[PDB]
């Protein structure tokens, strides 16, 4: 599996957190990415979606840094590999921290979706996914911070569903990777998010989902509805 070593925020480099390095430190380096002691480049699936490792990972805690990113620009997360048995949909999120997010609880956070891709090209189970287009894309997922979002502190919060064995109760896998933005602008729009543990459930049409069978009904991403 893979995690996101870094991002590309509004043209700057940040690096994130290195899930094979830094649990091995008693003193970690700051990042603008959360911690995790997802050391075996694991995930979080169904039994732990009610869970707080849902939120931003196994055990996650905030990262110490926030990066400036401007309203409207891109952001590019840069994953170490990607398998290509795990298709499924890249979905990302922001959640207001209303103060510093190197301290915000968590669990108090409320995530509007911001960007979703899902199935591309089902002619042929099991199909071709988002994640197939980031890994042809030097294995980088891409988003766009809407332009009119509201300024403020944000976690970012990124992640591949892989659907590999989503047939099966509590079979989709998880990849949540959370980042600090600080968003600037000229806009006022935000979304009404939705708490990390409100995300998704085991029974979802979305999660419980058979790629390997006829796709010619589509895939209907999970998650809450995409900002507008
Ligand atoms: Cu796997």
């Amino acid at each position: 599996h893979g995690f996101v070593s870094g991002i590309v925020a509004d043209g700057s480099y940040y690096g994130g957190y290195n899930t094979d390095e830094y649990p091995y430190m008693s003193n970690p380096p700051n990042v603008i990415a959360w911690s995790t002691t997802a050391t075996n480049c694991g995930f979080t699936n169904g039994t732990g979606y009610q869970s707080p490792d849902i939120i931003c990972h196994s055990n996650a805690s905030n990262g110490s840094n926030t990066a400036v990113v401007a309203a409207g620009s891109s952001i590019q997360f840069q994953w170490t590999v990607w398998p290509a048995s795990h298709h499924g949909p890249l979905i990302t999120y922001l959640a207001p921290c209303g103060g510093n997010c190197a301290t915000v609880d968590k669990t108090t956070l409320d995530f509007t979706k911001i960007a979703a891709v899902g199935l591309v090209n089902g002619v042929s189970p099991p199909g071709v996914w988002a994640d197939d287009s980031m890994i042809a894309d030097n294995n980088t997922a891409v988003v766009v911070i809407p332009a009119s979002y509201a300024p403020g502190n944000y976690v970012l919060r990124h992640e591949i569903i892989a659907l590999h064995v989503a047939g099966n109760n509590n079979g989709a896998q998880n990849y949540p990777q959370c980042f600090n933005i600080q968003i600037t602008g000229g806009g006022s729009a935000q979304g009404s998010g939705v708490a990390g543990t409100s995300l998704y459930k085991n029974t979802d049409p979305g999660i419980k989902f058979n790629i390997y069978s006829d796709l010619s009904g589509g895939y209907p991403i999970p998650g809450p509805a995409l900002f507008a």
